[PDB]
């Protein structure tokens, strides 16, 4: 037999298909298992809020038109040119932007028909696929990223998707992200679209991100950490040269606010505080106590200067220099204790709110 | 009945259809009913002016030629392929750029065709919408952004657009805005266009948005409290010490001045003056202010020092040091309970002003 | 008559029409008049040096062939559709890039064949017109935009481009510009290409556009005036405060610099000298001369300790001193009074130029 | 005769034409002459290394097949949809990106047959030509953009192309460059592509672009002379004066640093050392050179106050003294003097060699 | 024999091909040999992790059925329209983006066929080759770019591609890379995918890049060199003038910290040290240290002035003294021998390591 003649005739005009229609009509429903590859993830993007995904997209479903027993050989490759007709079952991503097609050299797709009627439908493409992120705690955060495949145009009745039962998503080994970790367990879940037109079969897959905190520490936590260790310099300073220490804690204030400014500005507008923003708003607040106690050690001065040129007047000099040099020997120890208190604190709770949030999962 | 010779049949050349030609031609105008679901809204940018959503529009329309009796079953989907010759009535978005359709896997497409001639067609599209947006009170304000479908090409008395009795605009449930809030109310309005060619017939929905005051009060607001209590700071400082005063000033001067230019950077250029500005204005004011307040202490305390060193020079020089001493005095008291008088009548009008917005709608 | 078989008998293959050929072909030029409707204005970027407008173009000339008697019923509008042989004339436009379609739900196009065989045809476009802006005076001035619709493959002899008689140029009602201001009247001007292959019709509407001043008061005027402001205040403060003042003028002199580099940037990079150039170089020039003031200040005291510390060296110092006093007691009145008197004759004569571009229009 | 009718019989079915054979088969190469109408000119971007491109490529090759004498009239302008067989000549750009066609209303294109069988070809594209640009002198240079115009797919001894004999380059009147000027003289060479699939004809243009010197002039090298005066006013400041001196001396080196590396940012990375690396290299020495001056006059003073306060110590008092007031005269003068030196001789070597530059082409 | 019959006979829907079925059907795998000339290659961004080729694919299959010997001449090129029906091989690249063919004037395809049967496919294309590049060094490393070519559809049994015995990669002469230097050598090696749906042929090759390092070291290596030598600076300033020294030290420390958060903004957010931080660390820490033995030296005469204003005081007023000043000379010698031992090391240990990397390749 022909080999042009017999897929002539799978899609022959002699012969009935009609690809309009779907197979078994007025019957039950056509059941289609899809199972993803992913070829390749990444462009994750807080501020666009999407990430881009190189799927190649499996759907299996069984059309008994195209039964054919002529041939004794099962598998029966085909080429992809003549897809037009063997009724590609609707399907689109619920929550997309972009997904185009690659057509480079030839189109990317394999048809494959088996004996009893059963295709292979293979399709490479790259989706734009957007999910919200929650930033409640912007430094380490588990970010779900959700794909919904969903049916257009055809009621739950009149079709069914259904996950593959072994291996409905694939991960291409050595795949990798620079700045998140994929979790190896996965979410496969159906729900079920409702609209006033009726009710649309969907079925929807999670990918859980963990962010690295390895850049994050470098590029913020130590900077932020430099600065707050100068503000502490600025005590050892003599109390007299007013220009310098007054200098000095003006300089970390403002390098602690262009940072804690500069930061931030790769990231969406939310409304919500932050974990970055509990720690410069406290590291901050520490080089501003600073520059504060200073200005309380000054003031003492100038009282005594007071008293001394214009009764107990050098009983109170004494107090008072004692009093500032008093709050000055304190203040150097008490400053970076209070600092280390705050900064275990800050990392217990925030490690064991991420333990949570890996619990709820 | 074979279903492909029935569906064959409806759109066959054998029978006279003529796709260009409208429904019931030479008669009254055919009347469409059109409601859209909002699947995604956001990318909201104010210096590009414009708004990103996706919809599903849907147009119902009755044609007396596609009805059918042969069939009892009166629901009858169709597939989206055989849409070229089932008349479209064409409508476009008055205000758009892109509007790109959807083509992943199979065109977003739903046909539907009712026992009577009762057509349902369901399109997927992204619409970048153009909207002007009225910047006058920058951080608290109510945007509208208006959708108009408008029919091009058919007269008023030749096609008229009518918003669907129930659930004109649907909005996905869950979806959010990350930086505006969007109001449940909506405006169905329809007004006409007309042109030199005709009246065309369109339709209009209206999109309250309300802007989030919770990251502006963060980033922008809180920042220019801090560099004003840094200013006061400046006033407990010794006098004799000119170069910590003087550069303080300086300091809070210039971080007020670089904050104001880089906050209003992601705004279009208009010309009318916002609420950010006031206060911006009145914050670096302040600061001003007391710089000014230490160079008058200094010139009083320098015209002591004239009389010093070259007739009641003894009288001048108490004078004129309980002058310098009573300035700052009066002006640590004075300077804080201004700006919260200043602050609590600035929240005041602008939260009278946002009250009278949604007053008016 | 079915309107069906009139419509098919317009475009019959058994008439001869044969499209590519142009009406009255070896006969007088076809004249074709042409009015644009100006939906959506916007997008001037002085960079990219273009500007993007969304316009309807349409276009009537009268084809013999489309005459019709059969039907009573002038008007007869038509589907977009069998828009492929009705002999389109060609047309683009000189200075373009972009130059889109709009291809949402249908093609955006209105076809209307009058009895008489007038034919109007009406498409909308989005078209990236670049126009050359000369930035001589960039704070205020006024550019003209021009497009030009020019014949491509058609002679001047073979068809003509000619203005609509009435209402060339349409602007949408409630049109507005955010940076700019529309003028209402229009040039309407034709212009003939030459080329070596022959000459080809052309027409060119001129935009005046005038550049609001509301942005660039606030942004950059008024910035500038403080600048110079808090350098007059550098010298009420004392001569002996030397790092005082000196740190003063350096800061001044150096947000001087980098605020006229910041301005610059969203700019082209012409090499003629612009108003905001000399106003930019003004004040800095006075920020830079109240430094050396101080500088003269100084070195004169100096010159005093050096004959005071190691003949009329009392007399001498007496001279110093007073010297020294005098340059600041004549500086402080000074500095504003000569910059008043800047400012006056600055505005005039920018205003007086800006008045006689308007006189040349 | 019908006008129709001979045109369709010049694409007649009827005739024999097969449009995939070339012209005079198995014969002489076809000749191909061409020239370039610049409509555009402009969008050059130094980091991108390309530059964009609008023109009216025109080609001119004989057919005998097309021959024609019923027709008396020679010129025998046709409509451009009928392009699809007329045997258009393959070429391609070697060096481009993009080369988008324009399809605003109708194809822009020009079809015209003479009467011994010439076809004049006329399209518009856009070209994103990308030429490699030397940045040895990046402030004043010459460069030259290059098109080239490469047959694909038919040998040299098959196709042929040359340069037209007059006008090759034209160029539209008033086209003008922002950033650059454009050399009337034009490089017309052509070079044989050689591949391993063989021998391909090619033709090449070149465009020398001069880059004017009025903006960098005013952006960089007025603002680095402001910073070393600024550095020069130093020297007249008060020795006595630490903070003064030395502050000023660290903002202008700062500034002078922070100058540079804002300059070059709009650069591609290349590795050699440009003009403005030398000029800024230069000027930083300078300012660079102040500061350690001051810091020489300061350690000498110390020195003095050294042997001051714990033996001919008055004589080195007086020695010490004088060395740093001497230091600071000598200094003042000849600072001045050596930057014009170095500025005289880096303008005139780097003029003589823009010469050469011109001198070589 | 007429060239048009012939060429028509070969793709003669008379005789059978079929273009869907491969040659040799149901038999030994089809043979495709195929080598790629690099046209340009550039672009490469290490934040995207892409670079960007343009290559002339070349493919070669030997098809028994179109095979001919009418014709004596072997090489009879033909018109690449007619490339619908020679079963062109699919092939797709595993790692891309992009991929766009190129239409200018006509497509860019050249087809050959041999009397054998033998079929030559030539295609220009550019692609978005997308490459994980390792940023452990980043100064100065050593990049494997790595192009996929994998057949989609046609299992290795079905389809085989081998890369060409000479010439596999072909540069174009003259070809430079701006940032890079591209190595001779290349490797090419096939890897075999592996999917559930069965096994694909790959091949690839491997494109060795070489980072110059001559911009880095200009734009970063030197100016903190610069900075460190200020720094350096500071010791032989006075002690006694505190505000300059302190202004110095916090000064240079804000410089480097700006600095290596500027340099490092432009590269992706990899959680692992890179080369350019150790060295930013070091450099930072000397200026860090710098401040720090100020303070240190402050502090002791601090204490010198508090045992001298409130027994052995005058004792200890000579050893506090001697302790500061021996602290100053010690460290104006020590900080540079420090500093230079630090260079030295790093450079010979990055040097070894960066030889270590090509003795590995
Ligand atoms: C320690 C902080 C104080 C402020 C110190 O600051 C100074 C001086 C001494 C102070 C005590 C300044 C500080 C650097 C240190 C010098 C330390 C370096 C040798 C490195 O650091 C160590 C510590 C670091 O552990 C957090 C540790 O990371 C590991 C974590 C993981 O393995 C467990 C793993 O992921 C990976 C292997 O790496 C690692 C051993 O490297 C140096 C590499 C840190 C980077 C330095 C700079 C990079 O750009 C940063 C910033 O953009 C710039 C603005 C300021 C720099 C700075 O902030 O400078 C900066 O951070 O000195
Ligand atoms: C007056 C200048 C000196 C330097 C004063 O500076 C300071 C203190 C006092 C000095 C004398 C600083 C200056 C502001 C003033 C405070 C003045 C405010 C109340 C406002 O101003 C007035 C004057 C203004 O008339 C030019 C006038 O505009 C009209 C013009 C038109 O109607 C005729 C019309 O178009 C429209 C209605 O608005 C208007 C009544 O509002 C304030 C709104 C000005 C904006 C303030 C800031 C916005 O961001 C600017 C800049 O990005 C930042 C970097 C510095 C700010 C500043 O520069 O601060 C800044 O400019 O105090
Ligand atoms: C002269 C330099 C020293 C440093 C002077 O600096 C200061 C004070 C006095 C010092 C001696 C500062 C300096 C400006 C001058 C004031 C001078 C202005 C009146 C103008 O200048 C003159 C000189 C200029 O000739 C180079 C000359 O150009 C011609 C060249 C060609 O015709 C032969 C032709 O192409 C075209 C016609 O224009 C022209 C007559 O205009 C002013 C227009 C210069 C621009 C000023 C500023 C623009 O933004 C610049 C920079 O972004 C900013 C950061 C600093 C400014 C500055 O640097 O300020 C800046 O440059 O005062």
């Amino acid at each position: 037999m022909p080999p042009s003649e017999f897929l002539d005739k799978l899609m022959g005009k002699v012969s009935g298909y009609d690809a309009r229609i779907r197979p078994n009509f007025k019957g039950p429903p056509v059941n289609v298992t899809c199972n993803i590859f992913i070829n390749s993830f990444g462009s994750i993007a807080e501020t666009t809020m999407d990430y881009r995904v190189n799927i190649f997209l499996r759907q299996q479903w069984n059309d008994p038109r195209l039964a054919y027993s002529e041939y004794p050989d099962d598998s029966l490759d085909l080429d992809p040119s003549m897809l037009d007709s063997i009724w590609k079952p609707d399907l689109f991503f619920a929550n997309e932007k972009g997904a185009n097609f690659h057509e480079v050299t030839t189109d990317n797709k394999l048809l494959r028909i088996s004996k009893n009627g059963n295709v292979l439908y293979s399709i490479r493409i790259t989706l734009v696929l957007a999910c919200p992120m929650d930033l409640k705690n912007f430094p380490m955060d588990v970010q779900t990223c959700i794909m919904q495949l969903e049916s257009f145009g055809y009621t739950m009745n009149d079709l069914i998707f259904e996950w593959d039962e072994k291996g409905a998503v694939q991960v291409a080994d050595g795949l990798t992200l620079p700045q998140f970790i994929l979790k190896e367990e996965k979410d496969l879940r159906y729900c079920t679209k409702h609209y006033n037109t009726g009710k649309f079969t969907c079925i929807e897959a999670r990918f859980h991100l963990e962010r690295q905190m390895g850049y994050y520490l470098i590029q913020m936590y130590i900077p932020s950490l430099l600065i707050v260790i100068l503000s502490w310099v600025s005590f050892w300073i003599n109390m007299d040269a007013a220009p310098a220490r007054v200098g000095l804690g003006i300089t970390t204030v403002l390098t602690m606010t262009t940072q804690s400014s500069g930061s931030r500005a790769s990231l969406p507008k939310v409304s919500y505080v932050k974990a970055i923003d509990i720690w410069m708003a406290v590291c901050l607040l520490f080089v501003f106590s600073a520059l504060l106690e200073y200005a309380a050690v000054n003031f003492i001065a100038r009282q005594h200067k007071e008293l001394l040129r214009f009764k107990t007047v050098e009983e109170m000099r004494k107090l008072f220099i004692s009093r500032a040099k008093r709050i000055d020997t304190v203040s150097r120890v008490a400053f970076p204790l209070v600092f280390l208190i705050f900064n275990i604190f800050y990392w217990i709770t925030y490690k064991i709110i991420r333990s949570e949030d890996i619990h709820k999962q």
